C-alpha cells in the first residue's frame, strides 16, 4: 500500500525555498520557487538574492538549496526516509568544510505548508579566506554528478548522510567541500529507517536571460540506488 507520506508526492508539488545566511559577516538572504516531480526525481528552481549581490558563488548553494522529491524505485520504497517524515517533516543538520578553506553549517526545516513544500534554511559560515575560491568567487558556473551515501541512524530515529562535492575552479582545478548531516523527524510518529543506499545526482545550473537581479536556475535529477535475480 501507498503510506500517507508517499501520497503526497504522487503529482507535481509545489516548492517554496527561504534562506538566511551569514558567511564571515556578510549577511544574505535567499528566496527560490519551482516545483518537484518525486516519480522522476526532477527539481526545477529558481532562487534569488534578496539581499542584493550573493557574497559565496552559487554553486556552494546547491546541495543546501527538498530529497523527499528523490525518485525511489518501487522496490527500494521502504527506505525512503524523506517522505515518510512528511507531513510534519525533517530537520536536516548539516556541517560543510570546504577544503583549505572555511566551513557552512546549515539547518533545514523541511515540511509542508498547505500543498507547499518549503525548505527553510539557516546558514552560517566562518573561517573562510577573504581572497579563497569561495568569498573570491573563483568557481565555476556549473556542476558536476555526484553520490550521496545514506545510513540509518536508529538510536536518533532518522538518517546520517556523508558526501563530497568537487567544484570546479577556474583555473581547472577543484574545491572539494566535504559534507556531513543528519536528518530527524520534527514528528513524533513512525519513520523508514533504511539500509544502506545513495542518491545519485545531477544538476544543471543557468541563468534567465531576463532576469536583472543576482540568481541561479536549478535543474537537478535525483534516483534512489545501491539495493537490488527475477532475470
Ligand atoms: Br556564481
Ligand atoms: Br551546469
Ligand atoms: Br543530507
Amino acid at each position: 500500500m501507498v503510506s500517507k507520506g508517499e501520497e503526497l508526492f504522487t503529482g507535481v508539488v509545489p516548492i517554496l525555498v527561504e534562506l538566511d545566511g551569514d558567511v564571515n559577516g556578510h549577511k544574505f538572504s535567499v528566496s527560490g520557487e519551482g516545483e518537484g516531480d518525486a516519480t522522476y526525481g526532477k527539481l526545477t528552481l529558481k532562487f534569488i538574492c534578496t539581499t542584493g549581490k550573493l557574497p559565496v558563488p552559487w554553486p556552494t548553494l546547491v546541495t543546501t538549496f527538498v530529497q523527499c522529491f528523490a525518485r525511489y524505485p518501487d522496490h527500494m520504497r521502504q527506505h525512503d526516509f524523506f517522505k515518510s517524515a512528511m507531513p510534519e517533516g525533517y530537520v536536516q543538520e548539516r556541517t560543510i568544510f570546504f577544503k583549505d578553506d572555511g566551513n557552512y553549517k546549515t539547518r533545514a526545516e523541511v515540511k509542508f505548508e498547505g500543498d507547499t513544500l518549503v525548505n527553510r534554511i539557516e546558514l552560517k559560515g566562518i573561517d573562510f579566506k577573504e581572497d579563497g575560491n569561495i568569498l573570491g568567487h573563483k568557481l565555476e558556473y556549473n556542476y558536476n554528478s555526484h553520490n550521496v551515501y545514506i545510513m540509518a541512524d536508529k538510536q536518533k530515529n532518522g538518517i546520517k548522510v556523508n558526501f563530497k562535492i568537487r567544484h570546479n575552479i577556474e583555473d581547472g582545478s577543484v574545491q572539494l567541500a566535504d559534507h556531513y548531516a543528519q536528518n530527524t523527524p520534527i514528528g513524533d510518529g513512525p519513520v523508514l529507517l533504511p539500509d544502506n543506499h545513495y542518491l545519485s545526482y545531477q544538476s544543471a545550473l543557468s541563468k534567465d536571460p531576463n532576469e536583472k537581479r543576482d540568481h541561479m536556475v536549478l535543474l537537478e535529477f535525483v534516483t534512489a540506488a545501491g539495493i537490488t535475480e527475477l532475470y
